[PDB]
């Protein structure tokens, strides 16, 4: 399913590739068509574009697709009430699925996760919390360097609990910022 | 808009993959709870109507309603499920039309609620077995029919759970409160109420 | 053996960790196999296990609504190809359904359209709807014996050019007294049908 | 007002309450009305918002991601036809997107293929992706100038045997210069292919 999706994005079938998108959608389940179909072909997208066997714009068509799909899966899912839980990456982090699936992953378990899009100034961030009387806010990190340009503490009462996770996250760093480190997207909701 | 006309003649023809397709460009124009009130919800009506003119046959409401069932289990599952107490939904015993039990569970889902479907028909102390043994926080009857709920004794869901609720076509006030329940008119109410 | 694990997480209303052990299954033995080694055995025992006492009637149904939505999945994930439906149903009276669209399953993974009707279908109503698509087969699933004995001889004959039936609650004796084909293995029947 | 009660139910975090007002506008207007008479004003009043102090950016992203995975919806409901396909993005530098998206979707509801590739998309990659397609043509949403500016003379000549370039970024000067045809009306878009 990975390689025909990959294929029939690289050959512009966007009504081929839903099609196979929901089959896999059908067998693994929600969750599962993410981890075992939508992850490693983003991955796979990567390496590829970084050996030179596709350009940008192919990872594009295919980036943008995937984002359209979780999306979906995203408003399907509960949007209860109560306070939210705020749900971005850190400023100068344009890389936004990760975010995504840690929204989808909360509202999935009930959890009210704001999705804000990628790339948020930390005061403005803090201010939507404070207005909102948001519970927590989660950042995702993909690259490290977002987050080395951000001075120590930087994290720390953005809202009364903060998540930070991701590639480019690690514990060292979380504690340097002043966040809570999280590994897993299931431990997420757990925390919650 | 032609889209519950398609819908059905899809359907009356065998059209199933054509029929999925109209369902979903309904889906993706209306939104989820949407597509059941302005597709869903008229379709299975216009079977009944049909079927009870004598224009169409049990074999066509029954493929229609099996299609639109799935479709709805569909979204159920996409839907969260939260943890914590769950809310058991189910329709009373001799009640076989489903659909409005299902559609009860998707709201409550939606806003976050453990709603657990079981399907229909459930014996009373059967239910309140599993509510008791689960832990439930309420219990949420469809009733289609008024036969089903003129046959159970005076009081007979009072306290089924902590929270009874009862509602559809075949339920009003004034039963509801004979059989010791929390009468329910909105789907949208249930949420709210819990 | 998951098998346990998914009836465990069930009964105790763990809808997320029933779909993980599902999954699970579906990832290791596959479609085909997971109904072979988990769906029909968990059905099995909860059957069992009410008859024994054990589980009340919303567990089963429980059980049973979790299933059944995991074989309509499978139903409309092994596709419905064109050319001439066969409808599939279950007989006037037999309301256990999973069968029948287990049988339509089958089909459809050997490239057989077959429309699932849902059961309990009246045969007159059946009859036509065959007659009006121009289905080339019935297929009907017995659980029951009870539903097939009702039947006169032969009313089975000419509900379609092919009609087959299977199930717990058919045998060969009764298949060619109402005039179906019986049918014992569910992969034998897109053969049959060809 | 649908739009200052969408805005509002936004600001506020109630996104069941912002679904079901755009949801409102949807089948009021239809696709097309909704964009103009809803998805539009409100995004371009959250810009003056924020440019006035009243909101914060993480506000303008909240409505920004809702009204973008609405029109995402719109675009997907357009269907996407057979044939050689127009592939519309934005230029490198500008994170835009909405306008790309929208001339997807009046393309789309013409008829046209119309692949949108997401914004931001270096133009040596643009072209090869345009060539290996088959493209017959490639769009360009421009809503800053700079982006625009940045860019050598003739660098959007033959990305496609036609080049459209349109958004409040371009115009006609800055168009002939990079080698696009310049244009201002979505609707005219599908008239000039
Ligand atoms: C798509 C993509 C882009 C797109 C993103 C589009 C979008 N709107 O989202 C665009 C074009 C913007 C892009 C740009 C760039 N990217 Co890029 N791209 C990717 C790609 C192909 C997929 C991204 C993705 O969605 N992955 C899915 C991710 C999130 O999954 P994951 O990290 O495995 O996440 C898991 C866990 O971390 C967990 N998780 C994630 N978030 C969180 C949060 C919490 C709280 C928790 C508990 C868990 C959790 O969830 C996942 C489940 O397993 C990756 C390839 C890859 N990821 O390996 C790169 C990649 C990240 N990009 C890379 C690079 C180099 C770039 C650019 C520098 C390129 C450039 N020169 O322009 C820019 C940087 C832009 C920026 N400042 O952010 C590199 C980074 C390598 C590195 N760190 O050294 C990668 C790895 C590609 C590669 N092989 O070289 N990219
Ligand atoms: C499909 C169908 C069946 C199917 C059901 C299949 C299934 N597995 O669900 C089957 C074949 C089993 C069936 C059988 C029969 N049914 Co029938 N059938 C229908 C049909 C076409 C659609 C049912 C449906 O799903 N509708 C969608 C429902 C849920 O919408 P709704 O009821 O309007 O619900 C709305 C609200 O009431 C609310 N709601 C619903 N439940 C709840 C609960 C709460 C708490 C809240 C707040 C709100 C709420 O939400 C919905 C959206 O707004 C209807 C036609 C119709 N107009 O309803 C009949 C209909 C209900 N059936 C009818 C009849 C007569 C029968 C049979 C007696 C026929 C027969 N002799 O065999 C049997 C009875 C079986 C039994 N119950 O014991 C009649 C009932 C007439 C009456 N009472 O006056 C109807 C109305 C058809 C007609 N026009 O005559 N039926
Ligand atoms: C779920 C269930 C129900 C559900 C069904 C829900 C639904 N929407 O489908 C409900 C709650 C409605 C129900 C009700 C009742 N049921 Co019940 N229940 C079951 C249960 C637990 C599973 C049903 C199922 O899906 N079975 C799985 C089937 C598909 O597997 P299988 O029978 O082993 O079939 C194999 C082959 O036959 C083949 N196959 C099946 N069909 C076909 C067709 C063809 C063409 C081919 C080639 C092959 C084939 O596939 C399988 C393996 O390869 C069974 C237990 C069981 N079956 O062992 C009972 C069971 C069938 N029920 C039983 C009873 C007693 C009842 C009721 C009378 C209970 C009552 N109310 O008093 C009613 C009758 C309803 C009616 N039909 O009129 C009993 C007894 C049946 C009997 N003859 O003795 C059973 C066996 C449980 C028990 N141990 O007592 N039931
Ligand atoms: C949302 C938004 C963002 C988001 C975008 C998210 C996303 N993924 O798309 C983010 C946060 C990324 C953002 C960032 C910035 N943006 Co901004 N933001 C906006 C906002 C509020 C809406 C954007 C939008 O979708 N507009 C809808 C567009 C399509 O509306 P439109 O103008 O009516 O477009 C019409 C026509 O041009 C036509 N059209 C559009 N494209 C095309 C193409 C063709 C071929 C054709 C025929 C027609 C056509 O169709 C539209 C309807 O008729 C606008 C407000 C605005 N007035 O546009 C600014 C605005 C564009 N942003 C602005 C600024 C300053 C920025 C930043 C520099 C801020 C900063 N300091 O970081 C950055 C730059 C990032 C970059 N490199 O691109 C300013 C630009 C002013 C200027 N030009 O000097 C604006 C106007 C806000 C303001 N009032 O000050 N922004
Ligand atoms: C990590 C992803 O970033 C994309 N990428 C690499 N360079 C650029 C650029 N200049 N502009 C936009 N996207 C880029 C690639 O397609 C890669 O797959
Ligand atoms: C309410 C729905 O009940 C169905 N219906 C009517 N009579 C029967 C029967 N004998 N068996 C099964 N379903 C029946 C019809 O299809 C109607 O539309
Ligand atoms: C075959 C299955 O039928 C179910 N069953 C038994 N009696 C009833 C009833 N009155 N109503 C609904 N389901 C019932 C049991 O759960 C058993 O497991
Ligand atoms: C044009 C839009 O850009 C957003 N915006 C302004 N500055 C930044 C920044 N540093 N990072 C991210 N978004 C920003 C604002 O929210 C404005 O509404």
């Amino acid at each position: 399913l990975g390689t025909g999706l990959l294929e029939a994005l690289l050959r512009g079938d966007l009504a081929g590739a839903e099609a196979l998108f929901r089959r896999g959608l059908r067998f693994w389940g929600p969750e599962g068509v993410l981890e075992h179909l939508l992850l490693p072909v983003l991955r796979e997208v990567g390496e590829a574009w970084a050996r030179g066997e596709i350009g940008v714009a192919e990872e594009h068509l295919a980036s943008t697709f995937l984002r359209a799909r979780l999306q979906e899966l995203l408003d399907l899912a509960g949007f209860p009430p109560g306070p939210p839980v705020l749900v971005t990456t850190p400023p100068g982090e344009r890389h936004e699925i990760g975010a995504m699936l840690a929204a989808y992953h909360l509202r999935r378990k009930g959890v009210p996760a704001l999705y804000l899009g990628p790339d948020t100034p930390l005061p403005d961030l803090r201010a939507l919390a404070r207005r909102l009387g948001a519970g927590a806010v989660v950042l995702s990190a993909v690259l490290s360097e977002p987050l080395r340009a951000l001075p120590d503490g930087a994290l720390k009462d953005l809202a009364p609990r903060v998540f930070l996770g991701g590639q480019g996250a690690g514990p060292e760093e979380a504690r340097r910022l002043g966040a809570e480190y999280m590994e897993d997207l299931k431990g997420l909701a757990e925390a919650l």
